[PDB]
C-alpha cells in the first residue's frame, strides 16, 4: 500500500495479531 513513509506496515502488523 505505497512503500515510501512506511505507515501501513506497523499497524498492519497490529491488526493481523489482534483478530483470528
Amino acid at each position: 500500500k505505497h512503500v515510501v513513509p512506511n505507515e501501513v506496515v506497523v499497524q498492519r502488523l497490529f491488526q493481523v495479531k489482534g483478530r483470528r
